[PDB]
């Protein structure tokens, strides 16, 4: 398995907006649930997003894919975004244990979580 986010790297003007794709690749297992994530430019603490207000979140998991779209970027939005998507496997399920460890449910259900690469936004000033 692994996530595949786009675009890679973004360059936008104030006022527009921006749009990162995730597709949870080459999984065996379904897509549970999703998170997303910025580090502020110039920061080294990665933040979570609360979806709503400028978030807007796109979850499909038929094809095991999601979107965000910020909306309204402003200088400050510049830095790097990573999705991250949430899934469940058993204790002794190898093929499924490279990705983080979330949490641990009795009756050996492990949670697991893969990130894409990132997306570095520049929003430029108005």
């Amino acid at each position: 398995a692994w996530v595949d986010q786009t675009p890679r790297t973004a360059t936008k003007e104030t006022g527009e907006s921006l749009t990162i794709n995730c597709v949870l690749r080459d999984a065996s297992f379904e897509l549970k649930d999703t998170g997303w994530y910025r580090t502020k430019l110039g920061s080294t603490n990665e933040q979570s997003i609360s979806i709503g207000g400028r978030y807007v979140e796109t979850v499909n998991k038929g094809s095991k894919s999601f979107s965000l779209r910020i909306s309204d970027l402003r200088v400050e939005d510049s830095g790097t975004y990573k999705c991250q998507a949430f899934y469940v496997f058993f204790a002794e399920d190898v093929g499924s244990n490279k990705g983080a460890i979330i949490g641990l449910m009795v009756g050996g259900v492990v949670i697991g979580g893969e990130k894409g690469a990132g997306t570095a936004l520049t929003v430029k000033a108005a």
